[PDB]
């Protein structure tokens, strides 16, 4: 009655063996895990990164938040230091329940969550911090540069310091050499009572890992990637705003919804309590949306392992239907890849093999194909050099890089393969195939990652 929670996440407690290697670990829980899309991992008992900072010379520009259920929010992007934040959330925790904050039951806080956001008469706001490590306000995690103490060396090559992360060799968005900031740096937030992230899944359909360095709990609900349409259905019917089309990337828009609706209508979700020194991680194409307990603090990152590669030309290929941008090209971090096959992990060349010979069926139908609606005229293009913004369907948004067709007529302007009828009026005999790479230049690429692989 009013709020039944979901039943729990799954919780894993791994070994100092288990713990050592994060890839290794991640893909041994990952059938398990994949069934709930999200779950929670206890490191061992005596892995603790050191935190320290000074509140007072951390400055951060605040967002601020309407808490209304259904109600259309964008996603991502006066001044508080990490004292008077702090002062400022706990004096309002402790006013909102006329209570001391610790003793504020973690039950209650959710159940009042669920009635204040659905509640029309009250209006609550509160604010929060989110941004990408930088000079004014860096990692929780130990880096270099200042003199170090012994225990922080010990964490400053550990695989789950979240700046390393991104940039070891399990990893395959390490090689891209894009500028995508938003992708492969740590993101920092500060949590107050009530402070809210909407349901959303990841770009590019990724993993995410979040760690809570310090503070009150943060609480999550949580659906495994096999049901993501059914919820996309269920949001559409109760808030169809929230899909209409956008110009952009920085216009994304999503929503609170109470998990006991997605239930009602046999969506499976799950719950947990993240606390302080404790990780959870996100599946690809996982939905997961929360909310913060109190005063808190935390860091997490974008990550892409072997298993996810074909879900990420499957995404791709779903944002081309959507006319979704996407944040970088698919096909562009393969073949950069496979021109570094001699220095790639066996098990990574192994499976980019796999993903290169799709690509090269996949392309050799789509070059065929516009052979024959008259396109007969060529020229080598290398579309890496191109700003995104420049190599972008103008009917479909995506980013090309395998192939692309020009027209004399639309100086700059480009389609991908499957939009040549959107271009222009002109005849095909007047538009232009530009490609990246011949078939015969695609075939050695591949055998490269063959003999890597063995
Ligand atoms: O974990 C949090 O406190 C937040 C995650 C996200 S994503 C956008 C704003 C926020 S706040
Ligand atoms: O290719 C697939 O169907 C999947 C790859 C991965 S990696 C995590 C969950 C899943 S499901
Ligand atoms: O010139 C052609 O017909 C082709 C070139 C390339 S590159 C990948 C597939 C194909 S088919
Ligand atoms: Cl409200
Ligand atoms: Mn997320
Ligand atoms: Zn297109
Ligand atoms: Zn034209």
């Amino acid at each position: 009655s009013m709020f039944l929670p979901p039943p729990e996440c799954p919780v894993f407690e791994p070994s100092w063996e288990e713990f050592a290697d994060p890839f290794a670990f991640i893909h041994k829980i990952r059938p398990i895990a994949e069934q709930t899309g999200i779950c929670k991992v206890r490191p061992p008992p005596d892995w603790q990164p050191p935190f320290a900072c000074d509140v007072d010379k951390l400055h951060f520009t605040p967002r601020i938040q309407r808490l209304n259920e259904l109600e259309a929010q964008t996603r991502v992007k006066r001044d508080y230091t990490l004292r008077t934040f702090g002062e400022m959330a706990d004096a309002f925790k402790s006013d909102y329940f006329n209570m001391p904050v610790h003793m504020v039951p973690t039950e209650l806080v959710e159940k009042e969550f669920w009635r204040l956001v659905s509640t029309i008469e009250e209006d609550v706001t509160v604010e929060y911090g989110a941004d990408i490590a930088s000079k004014e306000f860096g990692s929780g995690f130990p880096v270099r540069d200042i003199k170090l103490s012994p225990e922080e060396e010990e964490y400053l090559d550990s695989g789950w310091n979240l700046n390393n992360m991104p940039v070891m060799e399990q990893s395959v968005l390490a090689h891209i050499t894009a500028d995508i900031c938003g992708m492969k740096l740590p993101w920092l937030y500060v949590g107050m009572c009530f402070s809210s992230f909407c349901w959303h899944i990841e770009d590019h359909w990724s993993y995410s890992i979040n760690y809570l360095h310090w503070g009150e709990p943060k609480t999550w609900y949580g659906v495994p990637g096999y049901a993501a349409e059914q919820l996309e259905n269920v949001m559409k019917k109760l808030a169809p705003e929230l899909f209409v089309s956008q110009p952009d990337l920085l216009h994304q828009l999503v929503t609170i919804m109470n998990p006991n609706t997605l239930m009602t209508h046999e969506v499976p979700v799950y719950r947990t309590n993240q606390c302080a020194g404790e990780f959870v991680i996100t599946f690809p194409r996982a939905y997961h949306s929360g909310f913060n307990q109190g005063f808190n603090f935390a860091e997490a990152v974008n990550f892409c392992t072997v298993d996810w590669l074909p879900l990420g030309r499957q995404c791709v290929e779903h944002y081309r239907l959507l006319h979704r941008y996407c944040v970088f090209s698919h096909d562009e971090m393969i073949c950069k890849m496979a021109s570094k096959a001699d220095v790639l992990d066996v098990v990574v060349a192994s499976t980019v093999q796999k993903d290169m010979a799709i690509m090269i069926e996949d392309e050799k139908a789509l070059r065929e194909t516009v052979r024959k609606l008259g396109v007969i005229d060529s020229e080598r293009m290398d579309f890496e050099l191109l700003p995104d913004d420049e190599r972008q369907c103008v009917k479909c948004k995506t980013t090309c890089f395998m192939s692309a067709i020009s027209c004399s007529c639309k100086p700059g302007l480009l389609v991908c393969l499957h939009h040549v009828k959107e271009l222009c009026s002109c005849p095909p005999y007047k538009y232009k195939l530009r490609y990246r790479y011949t078939l015969d230049d695609l075939y050695p690429m591949m055998n490269a990652l063959k003999l890597r692989a063995e």
